[PDB]
C-alpha cells in the first residue's frame, strides 16, 4: 500500500580498477555495511579516482566507465537507478533501455578515458577482476576473445571498456557470447554510440 511503498537505493561505488601504472589491480573502497547505507541515502562523500569504477547495487556488482565526463554503465545492471554522491543521489543523464545503457555526470575527482579514433581491432577488455583480455574486433559491436574463458571470468565485468592499443575507450562490455558455458566472443558498446547518446 502507498504509505510503506519503498524506494530503491542508489548505485554506490565500491571500488575501481587500477589502472595508472604497469599492473592492473582491483582495490575496494567501500565495504558492504558502508554501501547498504550509501545505497539508502545516497550519500557518498569518499573520495572517487580512475577511470573504471566497481559499483554495487543491493542485488547485483558490476562495473562503470569515465568517457567524455560521463560515467557510464549497463541499464541491466543499473536500471534507472541514481548514483550515490557527496551531496546525495545524482539522477542519471542518458538512459537507453534498447543500447543496455545508462550514464551519470562522472564524479569529482575520476578521470575520463578519450574516444579512439585509431580504427583499429586490436582491443584489450578489462575485468572486474582487473585481467586485461586480449580481444580481436569482428564487427560494428563484437569482438572474439584470442584465449575464450567460462563465462564465470566475465560475469560482473559488464559497464567495464574495450581499450585500443593507445589505451583509447573503444566500448562499453555489455554480454557475452557463450558456447556451453564459454565465452569466444563479447558484444559491446561502441563508443560512437555513446558519442550519438550525448547528443
Ligand atoms: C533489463 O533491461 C535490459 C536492457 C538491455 C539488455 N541487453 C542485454 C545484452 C542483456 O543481456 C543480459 C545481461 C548480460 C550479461 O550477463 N552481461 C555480462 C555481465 O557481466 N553482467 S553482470 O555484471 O554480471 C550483471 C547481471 C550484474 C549486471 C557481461 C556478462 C558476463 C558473463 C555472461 C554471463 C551469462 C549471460 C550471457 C548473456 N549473453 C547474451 O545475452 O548474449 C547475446 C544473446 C549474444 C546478446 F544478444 F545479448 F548479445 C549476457 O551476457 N547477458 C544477459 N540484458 C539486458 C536487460
Ligand atoms: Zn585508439
Amino acid at each position: 500500500h502507498m504509505a510503506s511503498m519503498k524506494k530503491k537505493g542508489s548505485v554506490v561505488i565500491v571500488g575501481r580498477i587500477n589502472l595508472s601504472g604497469d599492473t592492473a589491480y582491483a582495490q575496494q573502497t567501500r565495504g558492504e555495511e558502508g554501501c547498504q547505507e550509501t545505497s539508502q541515502t545516497g550519500r557518498d562523500k569518499n573520495q572517487v579516482e580512475g577511470e573504471v569504477q566497481i559499483v554495487s547495487t543491493a542485488t547485483q556488482t558490476f562495473l562503470a566507465t569515465s568517457i567524455n565526463g560521463v560515467l557510464w554503465t549497463v541499464y541491466h545492471g543499473a536500471g534507472t537507478r541514481t548514483i550515490a554522491s557527496p551531496k546525495g543521489p545524482v539522477t542519471q543523464m542518458y538512459t537507453n533501455v534498447d543500447k543496455d545503457l545508462v550514464g551519470w555526470q562522472a564524479p569529482q575527482g575520476s578521470r575520463s578515458l578519450t574516444p579512439c579514433t585509431c580504427g583499429s581491432s586490436d582491443l584489450y577488455l578489462v575485468t572486474r577482476h582487473a585481467d586485461v583480455i586480449p580481444v580481436r574486433r569482428r564487427g560494428d559491436s563484437r569482438g572474439s576473445l584470442l584465449s575464450p574463458r567460462p563465462i564465470s571470468y566475465l560475469k560482473g565485468s559488464s559497464g567495464g571498456p574495450l581499450l585500443c592499443p593507445a589505451g583509447h575507450a573503444v566500448g562499453i562490455f555489455r554480454a557475452a557470447v557463450s558456447t556451453r558455458g564459454v565465452a569466444k566472443a563479447v558484444a559491446f558498446i561502441p563508443v560512437e554510440s555513446l558519442e550519438t547518446t550525448m547528443r
